[PDB]
Protein backbone atom coordinates (compact mmCIF):
# COMPACT_ATOMS: atom_id res chain seq x y z
CA UNK A 1 0.00 0.00 0.00
CA UNK A 2 1.73 2.94 -1.61
CA UNK A 3 -1.09 6.38 -0.87
CA UNK A 4 -1.60 8.69 -4.12
CA UNK A 5 -1.10 12.35 -2.78
CA UNK A 6 -4.73 12.49 -2.58
CA UNK A 7 -7.49 9.52 -3.53
CA UNK A 8 -9.66 9.99 -6.58
CA UNK A 9 -13.27 8.96 -6.84
CA UNK A 10 -14.37 6.90 -10.17
CA UNK A 11 -17.65 7.60 -11.36
CA UNK A 12 -19.50 6.18 -14.68
CA UNK A 13 -22.33 7.63 -16.48
CA UNK A 14 -23.66 5.64 -19.01
CA UNK A 15 -24.41 7.16 -22.67
CA UNK A 16 -24.56 10.60 -21.62
CA UNK A 17 -24.96 12.14 -25.30
CA UNK A 18 -26.60 16.15 -25.59
CA UNK A 19 -29.70 13.89 -26.81
CA UNK A 20 -30.33 12.00 -23.69
CA UNK A 21 -30.19 15.31 -21.52
CA UNK A 22 -32.43 17.16 -24.28
CA UNK A 23 -35.59 14.64 -22.24
CA UNK A 24 -33.99 14.76 -18.83
CA UNK A 25 -33.62 18.50 -18.48
CA UNK A 26 -27.69 18.90 -15.75
CA UNK A 27 -27.47 18.31 -12.07
CA UNK A 28 -31.11 16.52 -12.39
CA UNK A 29 -29.48 14.12 -15.39
CA UNK A 30 -26.01 13.61 -13.71
CA UNK A 31 -27.36 12.62 -10.32
CA UNK A 32 -29.78 10.12 -12.09
CA UNK A 33 -27.67 8.53 -14.49
CA UNK A 34 -24.14 8.50 -12.25
CA UNK A 35 -22.53 4.94 -10.70
CA UNK A 36 -20.24 4.80 -7.98
CA UNK A 37 -17.51 2.70 -9.32
CA UNK A 38 -14.27 2.44 -7.14
CA UNK A 39 -12.34 4.90 -4.59
CA UNK A 40 -8.70 4.88 -5.48
CA UNK A 41 -6.71 5.48 -2.90
CA UNK A 42 -2.93 3.73 -3.74
CA UNK A 43 -0.60 3.00 -6.52
CA UNK A 44 -1.53 -0.80 -6.41
CA UNK A 45 -5.38 0.32 -6.64
CA UNK A 46 -4.94 2.72 -9.52
CA UNK A 47 -3.08 0.01 -11.60
CA UNK A 48 -5.64 -2.44 -10.57
CA UNK A 49 -8.87 -0.10 -11.63
CA UNK A 50 -6.88 1.58 -14.64
CA UNK A 51 -5.98 -2.14 -15.74
CA UNK A 52 -9.63 -3.67 -15.17
CA UNK A 53 -11.58 -0.91 -17.33
CA UNK A 54 -14.16 -2.56 -19.06
CA UNK A 55 -13.63 -1.20 -23.34
CA UNK A 56 -15.24 2.12 -23.74
CA UNK A 57 -16.41 1.47 -27.34
CA UNK A 58 -17.88 -1.92 -25.86
CA UNK A 59 -20.04 0.40 -23.99
CA UNK A 60 -22.13 3.00 -25.50
CA UNK A 61 -21.52 6.74 -26.95
CA UNK A 62 -21.53 9.06 -24.79
CA UNK A 63 -20.28 6.34 -22.02
CA UNK A 64 -18.35 7.87 -19.71
CA UNK A 65 -15.71 7.86 -16.90
CA UNK A 66 -14.70 10.12 -14.24
CA UNK A 67 -12.08 10.63 -12.08
CA UNK A 68 -12.69 13.24 -9.58
CA UNK A 69 -9.33 14.39 -6.99
CA UNK A 70 -11.13 13.97 -3.34
CA UNK A 71 -14.25 13.29 -4.93
CA UNK A 72 -14.82 16.44 -5.64
CA UNK A 73 -17.98 17.45 -8.06
CA UNK A 74 -17.18 17.49 -11.92
CA UNK A 75 -19.27 20.50 -12.79
CA UNK A 76 -18.36 23.20 -15.24
CA UNK A 77 -19.64 25.35 -12.85
CA UNK A 78 -16.97 24.65 -10.22
CA UNK A 79 -14.03 25.64 -12.10
CA UNK A 80 -14.91 29.11 -13.51
CA UNK A 81 -11.62 29.98 -14.70
CA UNK A 82 -10.84 26.17 -15.84
CA UNK A 83 -10.92 24.78 -18.90
CA UNK A 84 -10.84 20.95 -20.35
CA UNK A 85 -7.37 20.20 -22.24
CA UNK A 86 -8.81 17.36 -25.13
CA UNK A 87 -6.75 14.29 -26.33
CA UNK A 88 -8.87 12.55 -29.02
CA UNK A 89 -7.81 9.24 -29.53
CA UNK A 90 -8.98 7.15 -32.93
CA UNK A 91 -7.92 3.53 -32.29
CA UNK A 92 -8.43 0.90 -29.30
CA UNK A 93 -4.51 0.00 -29.48
CA UNK A 94 -3.56 3.64 -28.96
CA UNK A 95 -6.54 4.60 -26.16
CA UNK A 96 -4.97 2.22 -23.89
CA UNK A 97 -1.13 4.00 -24.17
CA UNK A 98 -2.79 7.56 -24.36
CA UNK A 99 -5.20 6.60 -21.14
CA UNK A 100 -2.18 5.12 -18.76
CA UNK A 101 0.11 7.75 -20.07
CA UNK A 102 -2.57 10.87 -18.86
CA UNK A 103 -4.17 9.00 -15.91
CA UNK A 104 -0.41 8.51 -14.49
CA UNK A 105 0.68 11.95 -15.32
CA UNK A 106 -2.77 13.54 -13.34
CA UNK A 107 -3.03 10.77 -10.51
CA UNK A 108 0.90 10.44 -10.24
CA UNK A 109 1.48 14.22 -9.77
CA UNK A 110 3.51 14.15 -13.15
CA UNK A 111 1.50 16.94 -14.46
CA UNK A 112 1.56 18.57 -11.23
CA UNK A 113 5.85 18.41 -10.07
CA UNK A 114 6.45 19.46 -14.06
CA UNK A 115 4.11 21.76 -15.21
CA UNK A 116 1.99 23.23 -12.19
CA UNK A 117 5.30 23.75 -9.93
CA UNK A 118 3.63 22.01 -6.98
CA UNK A 119 0.18 23.18 -7.82
CA UNK A 120 -2.54 20.55 -8.15
CA UNK A 121 -4.55 22.62 -10.99
CA UNK A 122 -6.09 19.23 -12.16
CA UNK A 123 -8.80 17.73 -10.13
CA UNK A 124 -10.44 16.08 -12.78
CA UNK A 125 -9.91 14.12 -15.34
CA UNK A 126 -13.01 12.36 -18.02
CA UNK A 127 -12.98 9.24 -20.44
CA UNK A 128 -15.57 9.47 -23.02
CA UNK A 129 -16.53 7.11 -25.89
CA UNK A 130 -17.38 9.82 -28.61
CA UNK A 131 -18.02 7.12 -31.91
CA UNK A 132 -18.44 9.59 -35.27
CA UNK A 133 -19.34 8.10 -38.79
CA UNK A 134 -15.52 8.70 -40.18
CA UNK A 135 -13.84 7.42 -36.56
CA UNK A 136 -15.73 4.62 -34.65
CA UNK A 137 -13.17 3.74 -31.78
CA UNK A 138 -12.53 7.40 -30.78
CA UNK A 139 -11.87 7.82 -27.32
CA UNK A 140 -11.58 11.59 -25.39
CA UNK A 141 -9.53 12.47 -23.09
CA UNK A 142 -10.27 15.43 -21.09
CA UNK A 143 -7.89 16.81 -18.47
CA UNK A 144 -9.91 19.39 -16.48
CA UNK A 145 -7.37 22.67 -14.84
CA UNK A 146 -8.96 25.15 -12.56
CA UNK A 147 -6.66 27.42 -14.18
CA UNK A 148 -6.77 28.24 -18.17
CA UNK A 149 -3.28 29.91 -18.05
CA UNK A 150 -2.20 26.24 -17.73
CA UNK A 151 -3.29 24.92 -20.93
CA UNK A 152 -0.90 26.74 -22.80
CA UNK A 153 1.55 24.78 -20.97
CA UNK A 154 0.00 21.32 -20.49
CA UNK A 155 -0.84 20.48 -24.23
CA UNK A 156 3.08 20.62 -25.48
CA UNK A 157 3.30 18.45 -22.47
CA UNK A 158 0.84 15.90 -22.88
CA UNK A 159 1.63 16.08 -26.60
CA UNK A 160 5.47 14.84 -25.71
CA UNK A 161 4.43 11.92 -23.56
CA UNK A 162 2.12 10.27 -25.61
CA UNK A 163 4.75 10.83 -28.54
CA UNK A 164 7.23 9.23 -26.35
CA UNK A 165 4.65 6.55 -24.50
CA UNK A 166 4.60 5.41 -28.57
CA UNK A 167 1.85 7.48 -30.17
CA UNK A 168 2.27 9.07 -33.44
CA UNK A 169 1.07 12.59 -34.85
CA UNK A 170 -2.24 10.83 -36.85
CA UNK A 171 -2.82 8.42 -33.22
CA UNK A 172 -4.30 11.32 -31.25
CA UNK A 173 -5.12 15.29 -31.75
CA UNK A 174 -4.73 17.56 -29.01
CA UNK A 175 -7.60 20.33 -28.30
CA UNK A 176 -9.22 22.60 -25.49
CA UNK A 177 -12.34 23.90 -24.27
CA UNK A 178 -13.23 26.54 -21.78
CA UNK A 179 -16.05 26.49 -19.05
C1 LIG B 1 -20.73 17.39 -17.57
N1 LIG B 1 -21.81 18.23 -18.11
C2 LIG B 1 -22.56 17.90 -19.14
N2 LIG B 1 -23.45 18.88 -19.39
C3 LIG B 1 -24.55 18.81 -20.38
O1 LIG B 1 -24.72 17.46 -20.80
C4 LIG B 1 -24.54 17.36 -22.23
C5 LIG B 1 -23.84 16.06 -22.57
O2 LIG B 1 -22.71 15.87 -21.69
P1 LIG B 1 -21.18 15.57 -22.18
O3 LIG B 1 -20.33 15.60 -20.97
O4 LIG B 1 -21.21 14.23 -22.93
O5 LIG B 1 -20.72 16.68 -23.22
P2 LIG B 1 -19.30 17.28 -23.64
O6 LIG B 1 -19.09 18.62 -23.05
O7 LIG B 1 -18.24 16.23 -23.32
O8 LIG B 1 -19.42 17.38 -25.22
P3 LIG B 1 -19.45 18.60 -26.25
O9 LIG B 1 -19.74 19.85 -25.40
O10 LIG B 1 -20.49 18.37 -27.31
O11 LIG B 1 -18.03 18.74 -26.81
C6 LIG B 1 -23.80 18.63 -22.63
O12 LIG B 1 -24.07 18.99 -23.98
C7 LIG B 1 -24.34 19.66 -21.63
O13 LIG B 1 -25.57 20.24 -22.06
C8 LIG B 1 -23.22 19.89 -18.48
N3 LIG B 1 -23.89 21.06 -18.43
C9 LIG B 1 -23.49 21.84 -17.42
N4 LIG B 1 -24.04 23.05 -17.26
N5 LIG B 1 -22.52 21.48 -16.52
C10 LIG B 1 -21.80 20.30 -16.54
O14 LIG B 1 -20.99 20.04 -15.65
C11 LIG B 1 -22.20 19.48 -17.64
Amino acid sequence: AHALKDPWFLSYIPQLTPDTVKYDFWNKAKQALQQPLDYIRTVEEFWSTINSLPKLHQLGNGSTFIFARNNVDASYEAFPNGTRVLVDLYKASVAEKGMDFVLSSVLGEGLTYDVFNGKKVCDVVRLSSRPNQESPELVRLEVWLSDQLYAKDVIPYIRKGLNEAGLSFTDFIMGESTF
